[PDB]
C-alpha cells in the first residue's frame, strides 16, 4: 500500500492576473490597496514577469518522490503538493489523498527551519483538513536544517564561490546568512526560528574557507510592528562601514529555490548596496531540484519513515 508524501510550499502566481488574489490570500482575505498591488506586480516584472517557483516546487516534489521510490522497496511513496496561498491548497492535497485511499502520510515543508508563522501554520491546516475528512493520519516533519547533507550542500556551494575570489581578498570576504524575516515578537515566546538560523550559520561557517560571517534577515512585510533584524541591505552597509569588506557572499539558507525573495530581495536589492559601497556581489545557486538537494530531502523523509515504524 502507498504512503502519501505531502510536500508543502508557499505558492506563487501562475499568471499575472493571479497576483491580486494571491496577495489577498497572503493578507488573510483582506484585499490590498491598488498601490500595494502595483508594487508587487512591479517586483515580479523586474525579475522577468513571473517567478519560477511553481515549476521548481513541482520538480522538487516529484524529484523527491522518485528518489524515495528508486532507493528502496519497503514502501511506495506518492507525492501530493499542498500550497499555502494558491491552489492546490494544503486542504486540496489532503482531500486528494483521502479520495485516493491514502491512509498514512508524511509531510515536509520546503523550508528547513521551524517557526510559529511558517511550519506551525502548514501543519495546523494539514491536520485540520485530515481531521474533518477522517484521514489520512499525517506525521509531520517540523524542521530539517540539522541534516548533515543539507549543511554540506551549502558549504560546498560557498567554497566553490570563494575559490574564484583572489587569495589576497579572501580576508576581506564575508558570508551573509539569511532567512525570511518574521515579526520580532516571536522572540518574546522563545520561538525556535532565530536560534535555528544562527545554528545553521554556525554549522556552515565551520565548513567554509570564508573567514568572516554575519546573520541577517530579509523580505519583511508591510506592518507597523518591529520585524527580525538586521535586514540584509542594512547589514551590508554596516559591515562595509566597520570592516570595508570587498566581497559579500549571500546565502539565503532559509529558502530552497530561486523565487521572488531571492531574485528581487537579494539579486536586486543587495546588489544595489554592494554597488554603492564598491564591493562585489556573490549569490551561489539555490538548491532548486539539483540531485544533491533531492538526496538531502530523501534522507530526511526516509529517516522520518524509519522512526515511525
Ligand atoms: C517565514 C516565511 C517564508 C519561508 C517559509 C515558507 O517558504 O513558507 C516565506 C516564503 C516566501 C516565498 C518563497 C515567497 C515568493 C513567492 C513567489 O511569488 O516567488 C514569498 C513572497 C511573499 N511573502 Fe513571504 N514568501 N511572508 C511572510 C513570511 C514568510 N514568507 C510574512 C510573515 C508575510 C506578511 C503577511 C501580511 O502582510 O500580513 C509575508 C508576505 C509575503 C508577500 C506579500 C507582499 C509584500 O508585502 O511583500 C509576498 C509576495
Ligand atoms: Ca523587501
Amino acid at each position: 500500500k502507498k504512503v502519501g508524501l505531502l510536500v508543502m510550499a508557499y505558492g506563487t502566481p501562475y499568471k499575472d492576473e493571479d497576483i491580486e488574489r494571491y496577495y489577498t490570500d497572503i493578507r488573510h482575505g483582506h484585499k490590498p490597496s491598488e498601490e500595494m498591488i502595483a508594487d508587487l506586480r512591479g517586483r515580479y516584472h523586474a525579475i522577468g514577469g513571473l517567478s519560477p517557483l511553481a515549476k521548481i516546487t513541482e520538480a522538487q516534489a516529484y524529484g523527491l518522490e522518485k528518489a524515495l521510490n528508486d532507493s528502496q522497496d519497503e514502501v511506495e511513496f506518492k507525492a501530493y503538493i499542498g500550497l499555502k496561498h494558491i491552489e492546490p491548497f494544503i486542504e486540496d492535497a489532503v482531500e486528494a489523498m483521502h479520495k485516493d485511499g491514502i491512509e498514512e502520510a508524511i509531510s515536509i515543508v520546503l523550508a528547513p527551519h521551524y517557526s510559529s508563522f511558517s511550519v506551525e501554520a502548514y501543519n495546523k491546516r494539514a491536520k485540520e483538513a485530515a481531521d474533518k475528512l477522517g484521514g489520512p493520519r499525517i506525521n509531520a516533519i517540523n524542521d530539517w536544517y540539522k541534516q548533515p547533507k543539507f549543511i554540506q550542500m551549502w558549504a560546498d556551494r560557498i567554497n566553490e564561490t570563494a575559490k574564484q575570489i583572489p587569495a589576497d581578498e579572501l580576508l576581506d570576504t564575508v558570508l551573509i546568512v539569511s532567512a525570511a524575516s518574521l515579526p520580532e515578537k516571536i522572540k518574546q515566546h522563545n520561538d525556535p526560528y532565530p536560534n535555528q538560523l544562527q545554528e545553521t550559520a554556525d554549522f556552515i561557517f565551520e565548513k567554509v574557507v570564508v573567514p568572516h560571517y554575519a546573520l541577517g534577515w530579509q523580505s519583511e512585510g508591510k506592518t507597523g510592528e518591529p520585524w527580525l533584524g538586521p535586514d540584509v541591505q542594512d547589514l551590508t552597509r554596516e559591515l562595509y562601514g566597520r570592516e570595508k569588506y570587498k566581497h559579500f557572499i549571500y546565502t539565503p539558507v532559509g529558502f530552497v529555490a530561486e523565487h521572488l525573495e531571492v531574485l528581487y530581495d537579494n539579486d536586486y536589492e543587495c546588489k544595489v548596496v554592494t554597488d554603492e559601497v564598491g564591493a562585489a556581489y556573490h549569490r551561489p545557486p539555490m538548491p532548486n531540484s539539483d540531485p544533491e538537494f533531492l538526496e538531502v530531502l530523501r534522507t530526511v523523509v526516509w529517516e522520518k519513515y524509519s522512526n515511525l515504524e
